[PDB]
């Protein structure tokens, strides 16, 4: 049982490697192995310092290593310690705040965005005192620095891309060399990502796949007289480092030599180091997934690919007797349940009976299934797949029955009638192949005469199907009442609060029983007909809302509704929706809530008993009759167990599955998929770890070649996030006191844009801090330390200023500043732009193409846009997919104007830029922010300056998730531009104009880019 | 920076050992040492497997290491795998469930009582396929195996004893070794204890402090030719191993080898190790003690030494600028607090205003205080220390002033009036030096006249003194109401509800205000006089109860009322006192409820608000005038901040200093402390783990070479406690399934006294065990794993017994099953003395002195009473206090009788023994248990049989805990017997009748002891 190697570094006869995410060190000369340093979580990197005594180590925290710092280790007497508390956030493609090199003097230096309003902006600092000061080098930003000859190497995006092999697109890494003790060129910028690079000698040892797979070349400290020193085709090689003399590297798991001077490479002998406990235990909540009420009150869920029937408070548990992957579990029957169990070859329909034990499990493949559902009557089920199909199927034998079949979404949104005669189904559909949007009508099934009948016309969306108990008239919701509401701040309008119920009567002749008519006045008692029953749709008294779900009961009618809020918490923050169920009284017509802080809610059979999750997290479970008399579902009072390696496998191959199953192009899928299954599959049974299983399945998604494959979520560690101190200020530590260096503000009237002290009445720049909560801090305390100690309440700090001007206040000590350091620079460019154009010029910038870009865009636009010239940055756009509404304001031409008898013009349209614009993109810039760059030249609205985009526009819809909460995405969508097809993927933006942004453009504190922005615009402005 | 060496091991040239609770290996040929097993929890012992390569080890789990269980270490691949679900009972001097030695095949022999009544019991067994299966050695209790020529040597008792230097007790480790393929003699029983028993060649080395310190000795196969091999006189040997060749052995924190062939005694080099992070986060609610309310809504609270002024929501936290050791905070006034400051030396009072931030701190030493109050007015506060003084300190200077000081108790009970001119307060008090029970009356000091007066007469207890606002009465609490209370069972009766309130107006001629009298009717307006105030006492018209506390208010009165309850909880499981909080209305009379659930209470300087702690351990604050408006106090906003070596440097020294002040001999308390303070505060520096600095403190404990030294509680690991599944059922791997060998049973009708199958009708015994929840057990399954996983549960289990007699039942699994088996071997024990003695004899068993005993003792004294004789069976008591009320019970003499018209005679004394009686004790009953043995014989009450007792006679009491919770003991009560005086200490109880219970005894299934007991008493009766 070997164990997977990777992340290497030498020192003489020295290697230090990582394995089960803890930290080793092997000796060539003896062959020894030994841990020198674990539990401190996931390790990734580790650098040894010049003298091969000290050793610089990465380690991430959090369930999903959301966080990271840097640590140093004392091999003489083996004494660790943190070195920053900044906290940085990672993903496993940008695992940043790292080593970024060493310095002559032997200073660590190291790579961190921490201080800084944008992630990619890792700029590099100089370490000292062991964290208690940070030194800024202005050298932009930069993953690796090197020193050859007295002479500055800079490594731009030099990290591994693993994800994305054979990349080409406007981010790839390149190398930069200093010529004059200040003066920089490019000497590194192939075709290919150029990653990991080392110096041995008088050159420059890196990775990159220009011909078509991982290899070592080398050039001089000019980037001249390449040369190809390996020729691997296993696996790609990883992680150059060197000592000097020796280059290390990992590949497939093991630890290779390169001697240089012989051109010679060797894999090091490690074998087994560790095999952990296989059987492991788990919060059965933390990974649950689908509750559902059963009958005699008992409760079904599904958690980490098992199943389990409970009593509420969970002291009589079932699990399901069933191998790995139960994806759904649904009420069969008295003592009876249906499941659906996923494997490699696709999701099957099973049964078990938890009364007698006994399980089937049908043959029948049904496809992959996103939706399931059982009749009152146990005779069949319903199941959607991804072939959009919508089928029953007959639980007596299996044989599945297709319905219909959309051509456009799935058909999960499904419900069936009491006497099992009817199936109620919202159907998407299209008016045309090309159109925007997809409409949903509802669909009716009848078992006999095996006919299709349409409950609803096919002129928008209309959903959530439900029978009343009686079986005669049909209930469901619709998004059909138009009906326009203002926004607040931008001249705009959009439909909130059109949500309406509907009821069709399976009867012609019968009226709409919320109606109230009469019992005597209407000549009831027909016969079913379904035909053109949409013309008998009728809408029932209520209130137009955000409706998610219909419940008609006796002389009430249950209403699931959502009121109107924003979107930001949600995007940024997985913030749950929050949803309060109403209850519709038929007889008065009265409404009236029943509860609230709701995320989810499931019914009974019967109608009797609810189920649902609050805005806590937790299941609750409450009788329709007295919703008073709610208990907390317990599922954690028993473990959860299971087996590492068996999971480890099933999750490989349902990560590889799904990639082969969702990749854009079905072709290409085909053989990709094929061609790399047991390549990575034989790596799987050497992890032990999360990080393992990352790293292998990473590896595996990197064969598609194309953006947007991630790896999202997940368990890798029990460790309790890293927790920074920030009240959005910078220290400097002069003499033996910090010194506020700098106090970041935006928009001082906005809401979180400045540091908390300011709310004090006082700019806390130039102020020494002298204190922080009685503990002093300076020359030997760490003020990043201590302020990480106080992070999420209030210290007393105390400042001193000019003269004896001493000041003692509670401040409020931020988890994260982030978002202030981005503002203030927002600001800071916007107040630039305006005196370096003599006010004839404004400015706007977007962060991003999703929720925050919106709200950046009009923040400022509307402010901006009536100025001479208007200059869009967009550098640094995370993407998203609101290029379009954004494109569309910029778009508007401004033809008109209207008189006021008093006051001024207003401009028609009143969203409508005035003058010239100008946009500016970089490397940064990616994805969504590919689309909007294409576009603005496209359109022809200005010119675009700046440095070529990302290249990454294959989209992204995940729609499942692993057993472990992993979230992993597959390119899709493939973005098709008009006069360049699929192109701009791996390729990136060219802007009209390119201006680098060189690292002595840093040094002298200059922004190239946006001057450039700025004099063009004003040449421009001369008519 | 060294670290901390010990408990090794050896094997060849490997050496492995343990060093911050991992476990390390050491190669003497290279010199390098690694850490090959970390993370698991604390390791206290590993042992090398015959091959040199498999390593069993001990790691015991939860915060305060109170359970246990064995893994297994392959060297070869690195694998680790937990061999035992146990979760065996430790404690720091008895660390039991380890392992006991190897059998010649090589199998690992383990010892362990997980499965036996008694933690004494630690029985041996083989291990086999990793855990699947136990087979039992039957050779009683031990702690050691060893294998010499085909013959099996056992070591009792022979684990290290740490805490009790120089012990001579009946307990003392001895040695036997086999003569006859089954018969054994005892060999190694020297006067003192002997520990870590190995064999090199054919002699037996061990350690012993025959001499006066510990050294290592040895003797051949039969005990003789003994011979001191070295000199230590630094600090004892202990952990004796070897390898066969030579013996492994720390010593000071090293580790030393001893060669048998040279005699030569050398220390393997090692060198820092290890050196983790000195700065620790701690979560202030685990630790905090002390809560109080200030003004402005604020809150006080001291946490693991440091204190804290905060908010209730926990959001705005000041920390006391003060270093290790605040023992008390107390309002002293509108922005300032009091403090206590715990040092080396002793305590001093401080001030610290936290508007301002100052703080001075008195020099002033106030000796231990152990109660402190500030007046109203911030001129004064009140303390109280163990020199049984009252005093007061004037908060301007800090010149302490005794006013009162009682020679029986600590004055902790007072109240300051608003005025600020008397001091009320409980004088402990007895009638005579000698008397048993000690008194206490209120007493009243006033500041004007500096005299005392007396509020209370002496002949009871008065307690919870409380003035008025208005400084007019003293309210105060008594347990003089008198009224017996019947109990259910014995014929008994005791005091239950005896408290009462009593007020006493200051102002003679004044009536009791809440008497109601009509002010018109009552000629009032006098002036002060506090003589004979004790007179003028009046009870208030409230039910009579368990009260703690009375607050006067303007038109009503707050009362704190405990509920009758039992002690078995709090006795056992630390189970805290619930209280309720009672209002008693002035005016009409009535009594209600205002909050229950309460375990403390605290009231604020205005009255205004209410702190308070309830069952659930969490603090809550609620205004008087509205206590349904609570809040919960939030504390762990903030991580509390410390350093390693600061804390374990000042629980070094107050463990230290509390050994010396409360060691029960203050002469050899001077000698003993000051001789041992340096040498083992050398060995802090080196510690790195809580259970480094155990090693330390209990080896510096030892010193006092006294019993009951005792380390309790304590924070040393974070990981979660071992589970154990049990169903009160024995188990045997025969064939591929488990079949149910035992299912046991005590009283069927009481509660928890049997297999939880039971209650489906059926007794498991002889029954197969299909599986558990879905999943098969047997041969390639270890149930006691799988039952683990489903302690605290219930679970579907199969079961199969003769013929086709198969059964599915929903099994209660229990996390522990100790008593079931305990109250099992009872009723067997008590069946066969009925049919040996052919129903002539009773039988009763105490298994200890404390709640339990006084349980078991009456549940069969009243059936057992009235034989013709009587076996009182003491074995492995554990001792406690209450062997006096027992002893009474059997002291009873049997002088009448009771003839009814019908039915039959009642004898006189009820609770009288009918004819003989006869004891049975061994060296596992002790401490109360000695107590109990020696009282048997000394009234004559029959003959004693067994072995000589535990010899452990000094009690304890305390009353300080460190700053991370752990509880220390000091032996501070000496039992004196008349005609032995202390003698019992260190030796134990002599039996008249010496019957040892030899390995061979166990073998054949009899018990000896027993055995005579029956036998002595059927020769007794024939009269």
């Amino acid at each position: 049982m070997p164990n997977l190697l990777l992340n290497p570094d030498i020192h003489g006869d020295r290697i230090i490697f990582v394995c089960c995410d803890d930290l080793w060190e092997h000796d060539l000369k003896s062959g020894s192995t030994r841990k020198i340093v674990s539990n401190l979580g996931v390790i990734n990197n580790a650098r040894f310092f010049p003298d091969g005594r000290k050793i610089a180590i990465r380690v991430m925290r959090g369930s999903s290593l959301n966080t990271a710092d840097l640590y140093f280790y004392n091999g003489e007497n083996g004494e660790i310690k943190r070195i920053t508390y900044f906290s940085g956030k990672s993903t496993g493609r940008r695992m940043f705040t790292d080593v970024a090199g060493f310095d002559p003097d032997g200073n660590l230096i190291i790579s961190t965005d921490a201080m800084q309003p944008f992630s990619s902006m890792t700029c590099l600092y100089r370490v000292e005192n062991d964290g208690i000061n940070f030194v800024p080098l202005n050298l932009g930003p930069a993953t690796h620095i090197l020193f050859a000859d007295g002479r500055r190497v800079i490594g731009r995006n030099t990290f591994e891309l693993p994800h994305w092999k054979g990349y080409r697109g406007g981010t790839r890494g390149k190398i930069w060399i200093e010529v004059n003790s200040g003066a920089f060129k490019k000497i590194v910028d192939m075709s290919t990502h150029v990653s990991s690079p080392v110096i041995v000698g008088h050159r420059i040892y890196f990775i990159t796949d220009i011909d078509g797979f991982g290899q070592i070349y080398s050039t001089d400290l000019d980037g001249k007289d390449l040369r190809k020193h390996t020729s691997f085709t296993d696996y790609y090689p990883r992680h150059l480092n060197t000592d000097g003399r020796r280059i290390l590297f990992s590949k497939g798991g093991s630890i290779y030599i390169f001697n240089p001077d012989t051109e010679k490479i060797e894999k090091i002998e490690i074998g087994d180091l560790e095999s952990p406990e296989d059987r492991i235990i788990s919060i059965p909540s933390k990974f649950a997934e689908d509750f559902s009420p059963l009958d005699g009150d008992l409760i079904a869920f599904v958690s980490r690919g098992q199943a389990f029937i409970q009593d509420v408070s969970g002291t009589y548990v079932l699990k399901v007797p069933e191998p790995l992957r139960i994806r759904y579990v649904r009420r069969g029957g008295d003592t009876k349940v249906a499941f659906i169990h996923g494997t490699r070859e696709g999701d099957f329909l099973g049964i078990y009976d938890y009364r007698t034990g006994k399980a089937e499990k049908f043959e029948e493949n049904l496809g992959n299934v996103f939706a399931m559902g059982v009749d009152r009557n146990g005779k069949f089920a319903v199941v959607a797949n991804d072939r959009f199909e919508i089928m029953t199927v007959d639980l007596e034998t299996g044989k599945p029955t297709v319905i219909e079949r959309s051509r456009e979404a799935m058909i999960t949104d499904f419900t069936i009638s009491d006497n099992s005669r009817f199936i109620a189904y919202g159907f998407p559909l299209k008016h045309g192949e090309t159109d925007g949007y997809v409409m949903q009508a509802i669909h009716v099934y009848d078992m006999e005469g095996r006919k299709i009948f349409a409950a609803t016309t096919e002129n928008s969306h209309d959903y959530a199907p439900a029978f009343d108990a009686d079986s005669k008239n049909l209930y469901y919701l619709s998004y059909r009442s138009l009906d326009p509401s203002p926004d607040r701040v931008v001249l705009n309008f959009s439909f909130e609060v059109v949500s309406k119920p509907f009821v069709i009567p399976l009867i012609p002749g019968s009226p709409n029983p919320t109606k109230l008519v009469p019992r005597s006045m209407t000549s009831e008692a027909g016969e079913y007909d379904l035909n053109d029953m949409y013309k008998r749709s009728s809408p029932i008294n209520v209130d137009p809302g955000d409706y998610r779900m219909i419940i008609p009961l006796e002389s009430s009618i249950l209403i699931y509704s959502v009121p109107v809020h924003g979107e930001f918490a949600a995007y940024y923050q997985g913030a749950p929706e929050k949803g309060v169920l109403l209850k519709y009284d038929v007889k008065t017509r009265k409404v009236t809530e029943v509860k609230n802080n709701l995320t989810d809610l499931r019914l009974s059979a019967d109608r009797k008993t609810v189920m649902v999750r609050k805005d806590d997290g937790k299941i609750y479970t409450f009788p329709l009759e007295k919703p008073e008399d709610e208990r907390t579902v317990e599922t954690d009072k028993r473990p959860l167990v299971s087996s590492i390696h068996e999971e480890f496998l099933q999750m490989y191959d349902e990560a590889w599955k799904l990639a082969r199953d969702n990749y854009w192009n079905e072709a290409v899928a085909k053989e990709i998929s094929e061609r790399i299954y047991e390549k990575y599959r034989n790596l799987v049974p050497l992890c032990k770890t999360r990080y393992d299983l990352s790293n292998v399945i990473v590896e595996m998604q990197g064969e598609y070649r194309t953006s947007h494959s991630y790896e999202m979520g997940g368990t890798f560690t029990d460790k309790d996030p890293f927790r920074s101190g920030r009240i959005a200020c910078d220290f400097k530590l002069d003499g033996d006191h910090y010194v506020v260096a700098k106090a970041y503000a935006g928009d001082y009237s906005n809401e979180g844009e400045k540091s908390p002290i300011f709310e004090y009445g006082i700019d806390p720049t130039g102020y020494l801090i002298e204190d922080i909560d009685g503990e002093t801090v300076g020359a030997g305390s760490n003020i990043y330390r201590v302020l990480s100690e106080k992070a999420g309440t209030s210290a007393r700090i105390r400042l001193s200023g000019k003269g004896g001007d001493k000041r003692d206040l509670m401040i409020d000590i931020l988890d994260d500043d982030r978002f202030i350091r981005y503002r203030s620079w927002v600001e800071a460019n916007r107040r630039y732009v305006h005196e370096r154009s003599k006010g004839t010029i404004g400015y706007i910038h977007i962060p991003d193409m999703g929720m925050m870009g919106l709200n950046e865009f009009y923040r400022l636009f509307i402010n901006e846009s009536s100025y001479q010239g208007l200059i869009v940055d967009v550098r640094f756009n995370g993407g998203g997919f609101v290029s379009q509404l954004i494109i569309e304001k910029l778009m508007n031409k401004r033809i008109g104007y209207d008189n006021p008898r008093r006051g001024t013009l207003s401009p028609y349209p009143t969203n409508s830029v005035r003058g010239k614009i100008i946009a500016i993109t970089n490397e940064y810039a990616g994805s969504d922010g590919d689309i909007f760059s294409f576009s603005f030249k496209k359109l022809g609205l200005g010119k675009l300056i700046g440095t070529r985009t990302w290249g990454g526009v294959v989209g992204i819809t995940p729609k499942r998730r692993l057993i472990d909460g992993t979230v992993l995405t597959q390119p899709e969508f493939a973005f098709w531009f008009r006069d360049a097809g699929f192109g701009v993927e791996n390729y990136g933006v060219d802007p009209d104009v390119e201006i680098e942004y060189a690292p002595h453009d840093y040094l002298s504190g200059k922004d190239p880019q946006i001057d450039y922005a700025i004099d063009a615009l004003i040449e421009e402005l001369r008519n």
